[PDB]
């Protein structure tokens, strides 16, 4: 269904960096993960505990949906990281570059 | 400004890759590249000439916004893709490994 612009637009998509990955205790699959947007930190609760070892996403550049309402998921979240999943494998977005932490994708 | 999920929900991000990056004659700045989502073929206007090379675009694995409202640059465009900019670089978005062309983005 087609979507207008500024239904876009109203999306912060951003670029951040994965600070902190610690396991979410209330939840079997979700990691509590921190993300440095540059200007500011948000811990948001991402199940990939099923894909990736906190080793594998520490220090990573990953897409998040910055302002999303905030969420009481157990714990407190805010927004989620973007990744794509072909119903098999499943693959965080991030930039084909470095940049700025807080880079507003659009 | 807090954005709801269902808000997110009715954007369709899709995993595609870029086929070809032709120069679009009747703007300076814009390519016309043509991105295949495996089911279909997604042909849009990107301003990327600035930043990227044909060489560099071709078989390149790219977030696009699917579902976006078709529109008339020109040249007839559907959807765009998603990349950061810290007001310097530009960089693309892409998955951190392969997938289906069409994967979903959540």
């Amino acid at each position: 269904m087609y979507v207008k612009f500024d239904d876009f637009a109203k999306l912060d998509l951003r670029v951040g960096k994965i600070i902190e990955v610690k396991d979410h205790p209330n939840a079997d699959k979700l990691y509590v993960v921190k993300v440095d947007l540059g200007d500011e930190v948000r811990t948001l609760v991402a199940g990939l505990k099923k894909y990736y070892k906190p080793e594998e996403l520490l220090n990573r550049y990953v897409v998040v949906v910055a302002n999303l309402e905030p969420k009481k998921l157990g714990i407190g979240s805010q927004g989620m990281l973007l990744a794509a999943d072909d119903g098999e494998r499943v693959a965080l977005l991030m930039p084909d570059k470095e940049v700025k932490l807080g880079a507003k994708v659009r």
